[PDB]
Order: C-alpha cells, then sequence, then structure tokens
C-alpha cells in the first residue's frame, strides 16, 4: 500500500515543510558556477520571481563549499547542496547555513565519515535528501543486469538504513530515471516501500520539448496517484522554465504548492 | 469491475488501419482549412502525413465540405474521419462520399429512420462509428440527474449511444470521453474502460496558451496511458495540426505505445 | 549496376538566371512559413531569407488567393520563386502566369490528360523548370500495396512514372526530390535516384519534431548524401525560422568545401 | 581491401562492455574538471551517466590525476579511459589505478602492465601531430600518412603479443576524417573509434561532426564515438544519441 502525500513524515527545509501535507513544494537548481556567487545569487533571484520555492546547489570542491554562506545571505528561499560523497565538503556546506544536504550515505565511505556528517546534520537541525538515480546504480545492484524499479528501491532502502541506524529520520527521497514506466514504478514502490516524503523528477531530456512532454507525462502519472510532496522538473534550458512547467502541472491538477 | 486493458478491446478497421485489440496508440489530427478548398486540405493532410500522422479527421459543417471527400482521398494515403454534430444528412452524405470512420451523436439526429439510415449507411459500407461524449455537452436529463458534469454522466451518455447501436446490430465502435478538466478526463476514460471493451480515443479539450495546453495534455493523458487503457488518440492545440502530431510523438516515445 | 551521375554531369536546368545541375555548386533553398496571400508578410520573410544567403525560395499555394499573389510577390524579391501545388493545375496555371520561376507539383497526381498538358505547355510556354517531388510518407496506394511500406525502389518507381508522364510530353526541365524521415532511407532513394535518372536531385529531410533533432539528423544525413557527389541543390527543413535552414546549409556546405556559387 | 564492416572487427573488452563485434557504437564523452578532484570529477560523470554516456575519458596530465583513478572509480559506474600524451609512468600509473583503459600511442613495461590488468590500449592517431619523417614523405597531413602512422603503432604492439586495440583517425577536415577511417577499415579489423576535432562555434562544430560521422556511418564503419565540443559534456552525448538514434545504432 502506498503512502499517500498527506501521510508521510513531515520534513523542515529552512522555513517550510515538505511531507505530511497534499502541498507541492516546487525546486529547481542553478546552472552557474557555485562558488560565482553573483552570478548564483543573480539567476537565484530569476528563479525566486519565477516561483521557485526551494534551490539546489552543485557543490563540487572547496571554492564551491567555501560560497554557501555569502550565497544564502543574500537568497530568500532554502538553499540545498549538491554532494555525492565528499565529506569533508558536507560539513563544510553544512557549517556555511545550507538548509538540506542532497548526499547518499552508503556512498560516503567509512563510518567515522558517515558519523561526522549525521552528527553535523542534526546539530543544526537539516535534513538529507537520498537521491536514486536510473544511471547510477550501485555496481552490484551485478544482481538485475540493467536499471530497474527493484534495484532503485533496494538502494533506496539500504541509504535510509545507514541514517535510521544514526537515530537520524529527516529524510527526503527521490528516484530519478530517464525512462517514463520506469519512473512511476520506481515512485509507486518508493512509497509502499517507506514513509518519507518523495521529492519528485525525471532525467532531464535532450530538447525542452521532450523533457517538458515526457516530465509532464511522468509527473502527472505520479501525481494522480496521490503521492509527491514536492518536484523540480529537469529540463535543457535556462532553469526558470522549470518553475514555469512545474507550476502549470500542478495547476493543471488543482494541486496547490 | 475490471479496467479493459487496451490489449482487450474490440479491433476495429478504420481504413487500412485495425484500432484496438493491441498495445499500440494511433496518432490522429485534424485540418484546420475548409474541407471546399481541396489543394488547401490536401496540402495541410500532406504535411502531416510526412510528420507521422497516422489518421486525420476533417471539417464537415456543410454539403459542399461532404461532397469534395472523394477529391481529398484521391490524393492522401491515409484514412479520413469526420464529425457531425446534428445534422444526419451530412453524415448521411459523408458517408456515401467515402469517408472512413464518422463521429455521431445517435441520441440527437432526431426520428428513428434517420439513425437507421446512417447506421445501416455506415453498416452497409463497413464503416466504423465514433461515440464521443464531451463534458460541456452532456444531455439535458444526465446535467439534471448529476447536477454537473461528471464521469458517471459522461459514462451514461457513452452506453445509452452504445445501447441505440447495439439494438440495431451495430458495434464497429470507438469511444471518446473529451474534458478540459484533466482530473475529470482521468476519470471519465477510467470509468469507460471498466463500462465497456470498445477501443478509447484519447483527447483532452484545449485549454490556455499553447504552453498551457501542451502541459496539461501530456499531464491528463500520461495519468491515462498508464492505466494501460487508449488505443488512439489526439492532441488538441490552437497551433498548426503538424504541432499536435509532434507533441503524440513525443508521448508515445516516453511510454513506447507508438505503432 | 547503374552507375550514380555525378553532381556535375546532371542535366542543367536553369531556374532564374541561376543553373541547377551540370556544375559542382549546391544551391541553398528554404521555404516560408507565412501565409502567402500575405503578400507583406512573405515579402519581408523571403527578404531575411535573402539576407541570410538563401538563393531560391518555395512558398505553399493551396488556393486561389495565394496564386494571385504570386505576381506582387515576385516584383517585391530578388531571388527565384517556386510555387508548391501537388495537383488543382486551375491553381498552377496561375501561379505559370502570375510568373513563378519553377513548380513543385507531381504531374500524375493532376492527373487527367488535358489537365496535364495544359500545366506541361503553360510551363513549357514560359519556359520554367517543374521539381517532382517523391515524399516517402506521401507514397501513392498502389506502392504501398506492393512495396508493403515506405521503400527506396518504392520511391524510385514513383519518381519514375511522375518523369515518364513528361518525358512522353517532350518535356525534360526536370529537377527531383526523394523526401524522407528515416536518415537511412533518404541516403539510399538519392543514391538509387541517382543511377535510374540524370536530372539534377534536390537534397531535403523530413523536420523533425525540434531544431537540434533536426539539425543533427539532416547534417548527418545529407552530408552521407553530399559525400557520395550527388546533389545539386539543398533545403533543410527544421522547426524554426527558414533564416535556420539557410544557415545550417550554409555551415554544412563549408564542411565540405563546397559552394554556391 | 575492402572495409572491415563494424559488425566484423576484432572484439574488445572495456569493463563489462564490449566494442566491436556488433552493430552497435559506444557513447563516449569526456570530463574537464580536475581528474585530482574527486568530488567534482565524480559529479560530471554522474550527470554523463545519467545522460546516457557509456564510456567516460579522464585527463591524467600528472601524478595528481594518476592517483585519483582509483577513488574516482569507487564512486562511479561506467568504464574510464585514460589519455596519456609523452610520459610512460603516468599511464603506469593509470593502469595500477584500475583505468579500464589507456589511450596512448618502457614501451614493453606498458604493455605488460597492459597485459596484466586485461585492458586495451587506443592507439590515437592524429592529423594535427603526425611524426616529421612521414610529413615529409606526404609534404602534409593526409590519409595515406595517418594509415600508415597507424600501421607502424600497430606493428609494435602486434610483435609484444597485444591484440587489444581500438584505433582512432582524428583530423579536422571533413573530407580527410572521412577519408581516413574508410582507409583505417580496409588496412586493418581492429574496432573504430570516431571523432572529429573540434572546430569553429558551438553551432559550427555540431553540423561538422554530424555531417561528417554521418557520411563515417553510413559506411558501416566504428564501433565507439566521441562528439568533441566546447561546453557541457552532456552536450557531447545528446549529439551523439541523436546521431545513433539517427541511424537505428542503439546502446
Ligand atoms: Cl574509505
Ligand atoms: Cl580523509
Ligand atoms: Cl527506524
Ligand atoms: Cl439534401
Ligand atoms: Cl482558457
Amino acid at each position: 500500500e502506498m503512502t499517500h502525500r498527506t501521510k508521510t513524515r513531515p520534513v523542515k527545509v529552512g522555513n517550510l515543510t515538505i511531507g505530511g501535507n497534499n502541498e507541492l513544494i516546487i525546486q529547481s537548481m542553478t546552472t552557474t558556477k557555485t562558488h560565482d556567487v553573483e552570478a548564483t545569487v543573480a539567476e537565484i533571484k530569476r528563479l525566486e520571481e519565477a516561483g521557485c520555492q526551494v534551490v539546489r546547489v552543485a557543490v563540487p570542491d572547496e571554492r564551491a563549499a567555501n560560497a554557501i554562506a555569502d550565497i544564502k545571505k543574500q537568497i530568500n528561499i532554502p538553499l540545498v547542496a549538491d554532494i555525492h560523497f565528499d565529506y569533508r565538503l558536507a560539513l563544510k556546506a553544512i557549517e556555511g547555513g545550507i538548509d538540506k544536504v542532497r548526499i547518499n550515505p552508503g556512498n560516503i565511505g567509512r563510518r567515522h565519515k558517515v558519523e561526522a556528517v549525521v552528527n553535523a546534520a542534526k546539530e543544526r537541525g537539516i535534513p538529507i535528501r537520498i537521491g536514486v538515480n536510473a544511471g547510477s546504480l550501485e555496481r552490484h545492484i551485478e544482481k538485475y543486469g540493467y536499471p530497474t524499479a527493484d534495484g532503485m528501491v533496494e538502494s533506496a532502502l539500504h541509504h535510509i538504513k545507514i541514517l535510521e541506524d544514526l537515530d537520524f529520520h529527516d529524510i527526503i527521497v527521490s528516484m530519478k530515471a530517464s525512462d517514463v514506466n520506469l519512473a512511476i514504478e520506481a515512485y509507486e514502490k518508493a512509497a509502499r516501500a517507506f514513509d518519507y516524503p518523495l521529492h519528485l523528477g525525471i532525467t532531464e531530456s535532450g530538447t525542452l520539448f521532450a523533457g517538458t512532454v515526457k516530465s509532464a507525462a511522468g509527473l502527472g502519472a505520479i501525481l494522480n496517484k496521490g503521492i509527491g510532496n514536492t518536484l523540480r522538473i529537469s529540463l535543457s534550458a535556462d532553469p526558470v522554465e522549470e518553475v514555469k512547467v512545474a507550476r502549470e502541472l500542478l495547476k493543471s491538477f488543482g494541486l496547490a504548492s
């Protein structure tokens, strides 16, 4: 049985709550150099002007991690940081005021690294988004022979398990794929597999037109199931258009944000 | 109840094609020219043929439009379809004119001999009929029963059109459930798949700018295609009909439901 | 078995003051996206096209109001104009009387003897050429029933009958297009075309859904074709402004060291 | 000699992927980050992967990059290719770090390391860097010099019992690029790695590469391809898909 978006666990992200209500928070991400504070801030204010409620920035390095405080001081909406496995960058961004870190626990390595992150996260009440991706499933998951709905949830489970073992339940999860049937199938199962809020997203298509049609369709079928607490529409275009498609999708179903 | 999957629906012939009973959806659009202007309508259908359109609907508001069907036919490949709202003479004229499928409202037409001539006209010529229920066009008693347009009322209307034709030994039926509201559209099609075995023609009433029409159509149709129903479809957009085909092709590519 | 004729060996066919065929040049073309009857809009789109380097422009002539507007459009532009009419011969006669510089129509579609010889003699009198345009997606039913689906042999079967209708009227002022979506078919249709007849070929590829996909698919396909040494004129079809079509054609020709003259 | 069809080229493994012996080309891209900056590099690969990239090349200009190779692989799921130019040592380093393929042109020590790990070597021939003696023989860069340069390199590996070779024939002039791959395909049956060196703007490089590679693909050769652009690595994957997808050449 699927956990409706209204009975999912509430997760505080800055001043907003994701999960435990029927409000789909709109998110996006920047295209700028995260360490280029002026450019990043400029693009963020254009996203805020468009209707963006939460925005993510890639933190590939120290320059980027160092830019966090300077960015957040010049913005109004919550700022999430992208980090695949570097615990030092995780720690630097957290210290800097990020509102949430998108990091997959199982990639961090040795337990002491995993704890340095979770402890920092609890210290200032920041959540983690577990972001499962169809193109980047663990090497071992030689088990299915290719990305499948089952391989995504299992990878997801593994990541939640590490946080729950550390008494950490402030978690948001995403199951992002490029294929629509796999997309729908993945969120369906993750909703039946766990109670955390689901961050909806489909992989960027080659063109803006392809991506607009595919995402509108895939997320359309997921929202109709009563699931999803937040969403990000990924498109080969200026981020503002992602906010526009997201707004149009939610208005279409008569959904509030 | 059981949702009749698309592969479990009744196969009908629309020209040289088979709609229903399989796991593929045939793309359809409509010409924006006056059917009377032969070259104009052909020129537009040629662009749609080039684009990948598989079935095309032409305006048949009057007798001149109906009388040009054979001329259009000599110059194209794909099946020609036509919607007749009220006047049965237009349906009859279109049928004898060489149409491949007609969209009629048995209950509106009028006299029993009127419907019998069209049913027979279509039955004789071996042509299918499409029953198209539209949320904004429900019968008076339907709206009085439910109070406003609703999935159940569209389904009530559908069955009756179907029953009129079934009572005249007519079964080459395709059913459309067109609404503007996606929530209604999604429901309307889900209950139709549970209420009968005929193939369903998926369409959403166009609303807003091209940008909004494209998003809302993709959204609603995404939820319906994931339900495993739909055997044919058309995207409606105030734009060059070719754009409708583009959108339909992307949608099918996404789900892997193209012919 | 028959050798592909090299673009420099195709029959030279004059279009306006230009010569398509019997040379190593590739004439670049585009098509308007306006209503032909809207003279002002159409002439302004053509002027933008000329500015980007377009050499020949085709306009649809779907009704009588568009064919009567040919004369006034011609008076305002400096590049040869082309009427695209699928079969209505009263619309082509008007286009020809309007002073069109070429007509894109397939004679086997007209397709009544008094109707064919009329359009034929009218063109003969004005000394204007006819481009036959076979499109994989708009092939005749008797081809489809025979081959099953669109094939190169089928497109070649089609082109040959339209060509015969004309050759049988002692008309040889002909250019041929073989349009397909599938890049593999397009490539084979044009090599099969070069072996069957010596008429210069007009290279085109159906427009993909988007500008990006269209640019890649068309450069990849036409590049394949151009490298065989065939084709005498081309048109890129894109879901974009016609100016984008001219820019892709220029950069594509630039890539092969080929010129427009 | 007639050209060796892509389906008849000598199979070569790269990670879990086969390169050669089938009618489908593998998509490659290349990172732009500092290979020694691990999260940075991994982040780019992660976007590449998602976009449909199948193999990725990372620059190894020195030992910093060479040492990061292992940490990069424990994070990614597509095979990595190293690109070494002058130092035989950096290639040795990249191989110890688990590189899945080394693109390179002591000499026996590199092969022994390549033998030991069971990894191939992509001989990379380029029109912009042919040795002086073939330039002195042919006068300028040409298809005959390229194939001759590729054969002299193929010879040395073969004499050392190493046959797991993949070959590229890089040039900026479309007509030379075409002629070279045709020429290549005839001389040897090793799989071909298609690429066109970039020139001009993004617009210009997109048209040129698709045009050249289309002609090449039409001839039925090539088992792997790379679209060289000066932008986000995902733009190279975007061009590559449309191209392969248009010709009917799957993953
Ligand atoms: Cl570790
Ligand atoms: Cl450490
Ligand atoms: Cl727990
Ligand atoms: Cl009457
Ligand atoms: Cl409205």
